[PDB]
């Protein structure tokens, strides 16, 4: 209607079905209204590695370098690397940010993964005081959407490679949620490369289809952080009294949070209402 | 003589991770181990995949697909040297250490990388040979890992859950996917409020399980045999193997959890 979206590409080739989904996702939210701000990390030549060039201010302490501490100074007095800042900018502009990559080796790309290393740094994207809900990000939504070459029964709960939900966890748990976003249903795509041309098409459409409506979906259950005490000597865990009102349940919280229990049927795949 | 490659993903030479590094290779080389080294960031190791990694000609430069021309350009050794000269490193090695910080919940992206442009096809894994039956199953890995936060954040309690889902991807889809034995991992929580002299202690324990560390015990997955290893099947668990574990209360591993409780401990420690 008046909201903005940010597309994450993953992919170096414009002949990919990559490229051609980022695409399609483009359209459809034109379409709708929304305004459409791209990170095509190949085609920008993004630089993955963390170092101290990402600093362009003086060093706190040169003799002993700590990424951590010293991208966060620089985020607040602004000595920044100008890369870093201009994609902070598309993230604080952003409602919905869409992450369309290949997975490889079980998870996001190389490229994508310096992405969050250099881009969502301390204060900007996370806090020790705002994690997970409380966090800066709890306004947007994140979708991530994938291609495999391997087929779906391998990541049935039976499949060679095992579950799904477990290997997507710490991408949307650990990155997206923690930060506070609100993290949709992933898009799927299995066996792309043995999938026939016809299908294709159909996969392109139903893709189109789902972003007509995607701001009024439920998101995925993450367990809240009320759930636990929030300070260095509790340990952050879980309340007793929340430890004791699920001692009889038989399923856990999450996929993360399964308590020595079953992981509840598709926490990582599906929402429930 | 037995040869170890160790594998270190960290910038600054004066980290604990570096460190770790050091003590490993000190106490390896003292009991007889050939000791050889990629300091990544020391080499400023490319890790992105792209067509520069083909140094002959292309199949199909119109849709260039990098697992097709990355497995043909090993065949008939066009591969760029800088990655042929690590893949030489690993054939040469019986055990592998990797020594990084966790980094949003899984390796640096200067190691994914390195995975990204050495595991290549044919060379690590065909189709044929996956996990057990894979190429690299005479050898052994073992991943030393750092973190900022305490150990009861990554406990099943934990504000971040449980640690043994956390290196699932890592271990089965990477290291045991190629075949690796893959042992115990080494964890150093809170790094950050650890005080030298407690450090210089956890160096020692390292470097003392470093002494015997070719005779432990692997951790447990699941093995091949128990699945049907073909497209027509769909690489699904065999239906005799699923009527005999369905009154089991326990599943196989974090990632076989077969809906059920996982065994505890089941990437951290083995049986
Ligand atoms: C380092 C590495 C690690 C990997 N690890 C894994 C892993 O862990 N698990 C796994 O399952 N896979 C893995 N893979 C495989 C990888 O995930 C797939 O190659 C990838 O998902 C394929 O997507 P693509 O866009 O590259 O497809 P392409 O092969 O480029 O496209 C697929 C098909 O779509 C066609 N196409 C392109 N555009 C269109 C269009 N507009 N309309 C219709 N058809 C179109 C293409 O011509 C082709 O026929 C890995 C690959 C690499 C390189
Ligand atoms: C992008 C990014 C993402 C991160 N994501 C996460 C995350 O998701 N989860 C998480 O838990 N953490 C995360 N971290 C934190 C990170 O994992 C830790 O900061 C890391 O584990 C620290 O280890 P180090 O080797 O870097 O030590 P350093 O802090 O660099 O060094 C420790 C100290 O030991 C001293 N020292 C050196 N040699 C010795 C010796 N022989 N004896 C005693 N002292 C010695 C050094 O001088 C130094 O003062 C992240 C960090 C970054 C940069």
């Amino acid at each position: 209607v008046g909201r903005r979206a940010l597309i994450v590409l993953a992919h170096s080739e414009r002949t990919s079905f990559n490229y051609a989904m980022k695409e399609a996702a483009a359209a459809a939210l034109k379409k709708k209204g929304w305004e459409v701000v791209e990170s095509d990390l190949y085609a920008m030549n993004f630089n993955p590695i963390i170092s101290r060039k990402d600093i362009t201010g003086k060093l706190k302490d040169p003799a002993n370098f700590q990424y951590p501490a010293e991208s966060v100074l620089a985020y607040k007095e602004g000595h920044l690397s100008p890369d870093i800042v201009a994609e902070q900018k598309k993230l604080e502009a952003a409602d919905l940010v869409i992450f369309q990559f290949p997975l490889q080796w079980f998870g996001v790309p190389a490229i994508l993964k310096g992405w969050f290393e250099r881009v969502f740094i301390g204060e900007f994207a996370y806090t020790y005081a705002a994690m997970y809900d409380k966090g800066p990000f709890r306004s947007k939504k994140a979708v991530l959407s994938i291609t495999t070459g391997g087929s779906g029964s391998m990541y049935s709960l039976q499949g060679i490679h095992g579950d799904m939900n477990v290997i997507l966890w710490p991408i949307q748990s650990g990155i997206l949620h923690f930060c506070g976003f609100q993290v949709l249903e992933p898009q799927l795509t299995y066996s792309i490369g043995h999938t026939p041309a016809d299908a294709r098409i159909q996969i392109l459409e139903g893709w189109k289809k789902r972003l007509e409506n995607i701001w009024d979906e439920t998101p995925l259950y993450f367990a809240p952080s009320s759930l636990f005490d929030l300070n260095f000597q509790a340990g952050f865990l879980m309340k007793k009294e929340v430890q004791d009102e699920e001692k009889n349940k038989k399923f856990g919280l999450s996929v993360g949070h399964h308590l020595g229990k079953s992981i509840p049927t598709d926490n990582q795949i599906k929402a429930r209402k």
